[PDB]
């Protein structure tokens, strides 16, 4: 079995570091890397044509890093969303499996956007992977076509093309607050906990947070969640999780046999600015939502117009594609 392989650990490893063992892998060469347990205090930047990355577990192995967008750089600039990754992950195929990645900055009021994952490969695969952070916790690139904010998107792609990206999250958990999944992939979640923070405690109507923020094109998949459990955490007031706001105006999210609870708003996705904002060039939607508690099938007929009904044929489309993106990723 040829694979190019590197085992990083805190000890009696090929190196104690993950930026180490990057380094070391050739960008043309299938390789692995396994990483023993512990905290890797680190930031990462990856790019690599195929490569994989094997923690200990969830909570085991632990890559985390604290900047923060509201930082201040040794220029004068501000850090910027899309510089504050714990870990970036590009090239053209990633895979990254049993280990938890973490922004550990803190809430956005107080420091801005702050990323623990930069996906940005064209193929990404997270398999039994945990992310946490509070605002952006998880970006899946690629970026909009263009800023609304004067170097909104400074980092290590404002330069580069928008790289069209399928990712698959199956069995990850993710927790943020403020749109925490966010970017213009196709990107299929399933078997995924998806959890709402409750920044009530962290800081008219509170909203706790925005699940997703896309920005894809209205002819691509976009995000498509599956048999995950979508929620707030305990302690989050009824009604205020949204399960997305469109950071773009052709925004595609759809949740298919989830189980909720009824953290979940009742207009179930907000528009962008406010939550009555009619986004009609969305797609936007719930198949057969199931309550968490008690499989009861969930009924909110007080949506947002502009919100999807996804009908049996809807249904099978958006399952047929999202199970050829994932043929594309694991082939």
């Amino acid at each position: 079995k040829r694979m190019f392989e590197v085992h990083v650990k805190k000890e009696n490893g090929d190196y104690s570091t993950i930026t180490e063992a990057i380094q070391a892998v050739p960008y043309e060469e299938k390789a692995i890397i396994y990483i023993g347990e512990g905290t890797y205090h680190e930031k990462l930047f990856c790019e690599k044509s195929d490569i994989t990355f094997v923690g200990a577990g969830i909570d085991k192995t632990i890559i985390e890093y604290d900047d923060g967008a509201f930082d201040q750089m040794e220029d004068g600039s501000k850090m910027g969303t899309f510089r504050s990754y714990t870990a970036f992950f590009g090239g053209k195929r990633v895979t990254v499996r049993n280990m938890t990645i973490a922004n550990t900055v803190g809430d956005g009021s107080l420091h801005g956007q702050a990323l623990a994952v930069y996906a940005d490969a064209n193929i990404c695969f997270f398999e039994n992977v945990k992310m946490t952070g509070h605002q952006d916790t998880l970006f899946c690139a690629p970026l909009p076509l263009t800023e609304r904010q004067k170097n909104g998107f400074m980092g290590p792609r404002v330069l580069n093309p928008r790289k069209k990206t399928a990712q698959l999250y199956r069995n990850c958990e993710i927790y943020g607050d403020v749109d925490f999944i966010f970017g213009g992939a196709d990107a299929v979640f399933e078997d995924c906990l998806i959890v709402c923070n409750n920044r009530q405690k962290n800081v008219g109507r509170f909203i706790n947070g925005y699940i997703t923020a896309a920005c894809g094109s209205r002819d691509d998949l976009g995000f498509v969640f599956r048999n995950c459990t979508v929620r707030g955490e305990e302690g989050c007031i009824e009604g205020s999780v949204f399960l997305g706001r469109p950071w773009r105006d052709e925004a595609r999210t759809v949740f298919l046999d989830c189980k909720m609870d009824n953290s979940i708003a009742p207009e179930r996705f907000s528009g962008w600015g406010a939550v009555d904002k009619d986004q009609p060039d969305t797609y936007y939607g719930e198949y057969r939502s199931l309550d968490i508690i008690d499989s009861s099938v969930i009924v909110a007929d007080a949506k947002n117009a502009f919100v999807k009904d996804i009908t049996e044929k809807d249904y099978k489309n958006l399952s047929d594609r999202a199970d050829e993106l994932k043929k594309k990723v694991t082939e």
